[PDB]
């Protein structure tokens, strides 16, 4: 016992029933189910998370008693949405995220890790996300405050209240594919952040702002944001080969959207995501700028990196999308929508650590510092 | 190959910062021994400057740190508001998540940097002290206070907190209390942090990171949890009765007792056992939770002993805040080593970033559903 396990890469920390990932040949499923057969067969997202909460796709009694449970997260206290709202407009989309989560772990002090309420306590938490990136949004925006309301669809309610207007049928399902699509990924940083805290026997609030930490880093989620800043640089669609020289390929900077730990291919959900935001830039001329820009470089990006396995991952494309609904490139709200649909995921993995397979983490350090030694008084220093 | 359960001797970093032989049961900071430090009545401010910097302060040193140190003496308001705005029975260790979560969102224009990286420590150390004094104040429906410059830290610290003059006894105390949660390698919140920080997000991120992890009882919760069994117990004569019917019968884990590393008697809880000692006799309530503990320790040694399981810094630190007069509710005595700790979780952040940058990201092992079609609605 003397060898670095760096970035702990191959390193087993769980064992999971939620979520496999193939890195060589691009296969991501859901609790068995592939991410494009999800997609294909046109799946809620209320479905896929009752899948991670529960194990298995819900009967139609289940997945409307699993809807009320959540829509019971649409209403939260004054002090938490104030948790968002007394921070300055300029703050970071995840951190206000991260704040807000925060008073929920202060506040609620009857949280205990139990096999019969937490789901329940799951269910209701992605709901209370809705209604805090809702929040997280519109503070940002200089809006008044609004919480989501009941409907059709989990992604509807979500952007009716964002935009404070009815979402059209193809901004709704365009948002319900990316809430599937970042639903989970076994364990990235920051569900890997949230399974060290809640492996303290810590509550679910505290997990989740733990991953959400991790989860604004430009290496992890704040590629989301990162990445199409690439792209808003650029300006002309010729400059392309200039700027990818001028940044990455002299090693002044990596090629953000670019790159994973896991997947050596190309990562399946930036397949989906490519052709969503292919279809719905092309109704926008001035977002699909952004789009034609973002596919040359990604050709560069294949050409020079894809013999090092470096491929484009799920933030390359995500940012587009979101535009193309209606979001703007500022402030990490790209992060925060990722964030929005990722806390399905973290929750269903620190429910599956506690129950089954409950251990602290805590890991060792090769100690590489000065020799034993004796104190001397600062006064003969 | 599979599972690390819990990561048990997996290396995820190199240091320079601490040392622990879990067998001896001996901790050092960048090779100076804990006992060394408190024998020679070392300020915690030169113990935060040798995390920060490599080595101890040379006086003329210690003048430009304290300096900087004290900037973090004055949040704004938000900030402490983050605090107060919440319901006061909430988790102190939660409420500092809160304060610092409002300084991640806020600082805007923090960056990784060599330059920058240690006086932006500097003066979140002394934030951590703003915070703290704030998150007591609120939980016991006190007015806002911040911290005041002063001789040492630990009086700054506790004359904000209470509002009145520390005595001698109390200040020193206090400085023993956080040279000896300073720092401890690599546990579950400084690991958190450390996760937080490999994706490049901000130091105070990290920071919230490492919080939310410190507050579990298995973690810094129990430096609230162990004491909170010496005062269910009451009388010294229940102390046998309360340990056959709820550790050995109900099977529930002693709280103070047991860790990851040492196999053998905490060299921090010993120090802190002669502290609580000498401050409890003292004052007569606190002295009997004191008399409490050793009775219910003899105990605890003789069953757990045999199987590596000693006294840990826990057990006995509740007891001396309590001396120095902090009450036990709301997790204070988590806050309170959230407090100290801060300076080491930082360190390794820094430590981490600047020399050893790598995204932490682990795997686990499937053993979940085959392969399988998506099942239309009715069937199901
Ligand atoms: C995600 C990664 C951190 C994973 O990298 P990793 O598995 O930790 O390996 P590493 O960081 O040690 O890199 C290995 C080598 O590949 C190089 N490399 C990896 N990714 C990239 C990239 N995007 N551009 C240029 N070079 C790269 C890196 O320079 C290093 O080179 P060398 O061996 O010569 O020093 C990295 O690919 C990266 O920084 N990507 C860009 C940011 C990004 O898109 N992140 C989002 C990931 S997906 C989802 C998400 O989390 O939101
Ligand atoms: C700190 C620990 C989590 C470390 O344990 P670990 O290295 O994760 O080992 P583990 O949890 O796999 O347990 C190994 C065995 O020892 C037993 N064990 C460990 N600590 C204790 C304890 N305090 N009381 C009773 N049994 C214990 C445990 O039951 C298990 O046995 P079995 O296999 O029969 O179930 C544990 O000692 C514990 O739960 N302590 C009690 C709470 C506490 O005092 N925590 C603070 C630790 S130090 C400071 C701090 O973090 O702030
Ligand atoms: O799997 C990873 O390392 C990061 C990632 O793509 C995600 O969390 O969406
Ligand atoms: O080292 C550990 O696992 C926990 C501990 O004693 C500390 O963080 O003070």
């Amino acid at each position: 016992t003397e060898e670095i396990s760096k970035g702990l890469e191959d390193v087993n920390i769980k064992w999971t029933r939620l979520t496999t990932i193939d890195g060589n040949k691009g296969i991501l499923r859901y609790g068995g189910y592939s991410v494009e057969d999800i997609i294909a067969s046109g799946a809620q997202d209320e479905e896929i998370q009752y899948l991670f909460l529960y194990g298995n796709l819900p009967t139609e009694q289940e997945l409307r008693k699993y809807k009320e449970t959540v829509q019971k997260g649409y209403k939260i206290p004054d002090f938490v949405i104030n948790a968002i709202r007394q921070l300055p407009r300029e703050s970071d989309a995840v951190a206000m995220q991260m704040a807000a989560v925060a008073a929920m772990a202060a506040s609620e002090t009857k949280f205990k890790w139990n096999k019969d309420t937490d789901r329940d306590v799951a269910a209701e938490m992605i709901g209370r996300m809705s209604a805090i990136t809702v929040n997280v949004y519109r503070h940002i925006m200089n809006m008044p405050a609004e919480l989501p309301k009941p409907s059709d669809s989990y992604a509807e309610s979500f952007l009716n209240a964002a935009f404070g207007r009815k979402a059209t049928k193809e901004e709704i399902d365009a948002m319900n594919t990316a809430l599937i699509l970042y639903t989970d990924h076994e364990v990235p940083a920051s569900t890997t952040a949230g399974l060290v805290a809640v492996s303290t026997l810590s509550d679910m609030y505290s997990g989740i702002t733990a991953a959400l930490a991790a989860l604004k880093g430009p290496l992890h989620g704040g590629a989301a944001e990162a990445a199409i800043a690439q792209f808003d640089e650029i300006k002309d669609p010729a400059m392309v080969e200039k700027w990818f020289n001028d940044n990455i390929i002299n090693g002044k900077k990596r090629l953000m959207g670019f790159g994973h730990r896991v997947y050596k291919t190309y990562d399946p959900r930036a397949k989906i995501f490519k052709g969503i935001a292919e279809k719905l830039s092309s109704k926008k001329p001035e977002v699909h700028k952004v789009y034609e820009i973002a596919t040359k470089l990604e050709d560069f990006g294949i050409k020079a990196f894809g013999s090092k396995g470096i491929y484009p991952n799920t933030d390359y494309f995500s940012g587009i999308v979101y535009m193309s609904i209606g979001f703007p490139l500022r402030n990490n709200i790209y992060t925060a929508l990722f964030a929005l649909s990722r806390v399905t995921g973290w929750q269903a993995h620190f429910i599956e650590y506690v129950e089954e397979q409950q251990r602290l983490i805590r890991p060792r350090a090769v100690y590489v510092g000065p020799a034993e030694r004796k104190y001397v008084p600062i006064a003969e220093r």
